[PDB]
């Protein structure tokens, strides 16, 4: 019963998009590459190459009005630089396509984890393809991103490094909007150690335990795509985390910006900064970078 009406803001052709070279292959639905040709209108012969969602051969009525109201939802929420943006969508003449935009380096955990040096360094403390720099960069523009989701009222269970996506010009979108409008975003590709306590037992989701997330999020950042806890099973971490214990300073990282990581993870949600404090600190940094 596919029977949307033709938004004429964002319906493009079948005959327009040439599909292939898939992505991710999720339960009951798949995302694959495709190029797409006057994407932008204003150069309408001109090419580009996007990401397409779709259900799988094995259909559901159920999933199809997630991803009907998922597509919804995203042009509801508005564009943004560091958000994987709808692009598009194909309703009418065939099954549902949901045009999003293509991250050609990955996510931002296998983005940092291809790009690490093959051992330690020189120096314990203290140019190349992850200078400090790119790495400042990247979590200012995830912070911009969650900045701008929860202004559009976007709540999650927990962000992390595989949850944002990478573009060919270091871009950071983040792919997960997460729950809005009561409509999840569904994946067709617990995470314990990234979520706020509060999250973890009380199942509380606000936009302080996305803060808390973040400052695991940073720790990756700066450990090069770390895994976080590191020889603490799941298990357990909750008692560690009660006690008061809180991750170690990564060893090429700024107090700086441990100082960020140790107050995204404070116990009481309002003694934890905000993304709008969390952006004005990061830019502060990337300003201090380019100066001398």
């Amino acid at each position: 019963s596919l029977d949307l009406p033709l938004d004429p803001l964002w319906e493009f052709p079948r005959d327009r998009l040439v599909l292939g070279k898939p992505l991710g292959e999720g339960c009951f639905g798949q995302v694959v590459r495709a190029e797409a040709f006057g994407m932008d209108p204003a150069r309408p012969d001109q090419a580009s190459t996007v990401a397409v969602k779709m259900l799988k051969d094995n259909a559901s009525d159920k999933d199809l009005a997630d991803l009907v109201s998922e597509m919804e939802v995203m042009k509801l929420i508005g564009r943004h630089k560091n958000i994987i943006n709808l692009l598009g969508v194909c309703t009418q003449e065939g099954p549902l396509y949901v045009i999003v935009e293509c991250a050609a380096k990955g996510n931002l955990r296998e983005f940092l984890r291809a790009r690490r040096p093959p051992g330690p360094d020189l120096s314990p403390d203290g140019e190349g393809p992850l200078s400090f720099p790119v790495l400042v960069s990247c979590a200012y523009q995830v912070a911009r991103g969650m900045q701008y989701l929860e202004s559009r009222k976007c709540i999650h269970r927990d962000l992390a490094a595989r949850n944002v996506l990478v573009t060919e010009d270091n871009v950071m979108k983040i792919a997960d909007f997460g729950l809005a409008r009561g409509v999840h975003h569904i994946d067709y590709y617990l995470p314990v150690k990234w979520m706020a306590p509060e999250a973890l037992f009380d199942r509380v989701y606000t936009h302080q335990s996305d803060v808390w997330s973040f400052g695991i999020l940073l720790w990756e950042i700066f450990t090069l795509g770390g895994s976080p806890y590191p020889g603490i099973p799941v298990e357990e971490l909750f008692s560690l985390l009660r006690e008061g214990h809180r991750m170690d300073r990564p060893p090429h990282c700024p107090p700086e910006l441990y100082g960020l990581m140790r107050e995204c993870w404070h116990a009481a949600p309002s003694q934890r900064p905000t993304f709008k404090q969390l952006v004005e600190a990061l830019d502060k940094v990337l300003l201090a970078v380019s100066e001398e």
